[PDB]
C-alpha cells in the first residue's frame, strides 16, 4: 500500500489537532480500547485492576501511558511511510515482551478512529477518516512484517 500525498495530508493536518492535547486523547483512546474490548486490559499488569470507566479517568498513570503511546505513534506518522527505523524498537517489544497479536492493533486503531470522531465532531471527515484508516493499515501491516522478521506470528 502507498498513500498519496494528498491523504498524508490529511492525516498530519488531523494529527495537529491530537497534538494540542496529547493527553486528553491517549487516556480517552486506551478507556474506548478497554471498554470496547476489555480482554485487552489483560495484558496491562499496571492497569488491569481498574474495572469501571470512572476509575480509568481518575488514574493519573494511565493518562501518562496514554501520552507514551501516542507520542510514539505521532512520531512514526510522521515519517509519512518512511518509518522502518521507527518501527523496531516497537515490533521488537510488543512481540517478544507484551506478545501482543496484530488483532489488538486494529482494535486500537478502531478506538482512535471513534475518539478522533468524538473529540472533533466537525473537523473529521469522510476524507480525512479514510486516510486516517489507511496510514494505520500500513502502519499495522509493517508491524507484521517485522513480527516475522524477528521469527513471530503476528
Ligand atoms: C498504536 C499502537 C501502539 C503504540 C504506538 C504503542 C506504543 C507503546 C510504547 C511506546 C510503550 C512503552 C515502551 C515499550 O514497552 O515499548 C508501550 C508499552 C506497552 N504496550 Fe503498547 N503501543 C501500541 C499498541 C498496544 C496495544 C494494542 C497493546 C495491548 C492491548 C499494547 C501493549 C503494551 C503493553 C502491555 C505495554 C507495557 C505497559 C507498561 O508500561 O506496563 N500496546 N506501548
Amino acid at each position: 500500500m502507498v498513500l498519496s500525498e494528498g491523504e498524508w495530508q490529511l492525516v498530519l493536518h488531523v494529527w495537529a489537532k491530537v497534538e494540542a492535547d496529547v493527553a486528553g486523547h491517549g487516556q480517552d483512546i486506551l478507556i474506548r480500547l478497554f471498554k470496547s474490548h476489555p480482554e485487552t486490559l489483560e495484558k496491562f499488569d499496571r492497569f488491569k485492576h481498574l474495572k469501571t470507566e470512572a476509575e480509568m479517568k481518575a488514574s493519573e498513570d494511565l493518562k501518562k501511558h496514554g501520552v507514551t503511546v501516542l507520542t510514539a505513534l505521532g512520531a512514526i506518522l510522521k515519517k509519512k511511510g518512511h518509518h522502518e527505523a521507527e518501527l523496531k524498537p516497537l515490533a521488537q517489544s510488543h512481540a517478544t515482551k507484551h506478545k501482543i497479536p496484530i488483532k489488538y492493533l486494529e482494535f486500537i486503531s478502531e478506538a482512535i478512529i471513534h475518539v478522533l470522531h468524538s473529540r472533533h465532531p466537525g473537523n473529521f471527515g469522510a476524507d480525512a477518516q479514510g486516510a486516517m484508516n489507511k496510514a494505520l493499515e500500513l502502519f499495522r501491516k509493517d508491524i507484521a512484517a517485522k513480527y516475522k522478521e524477528l521469527g513471530y506470528q503476528g
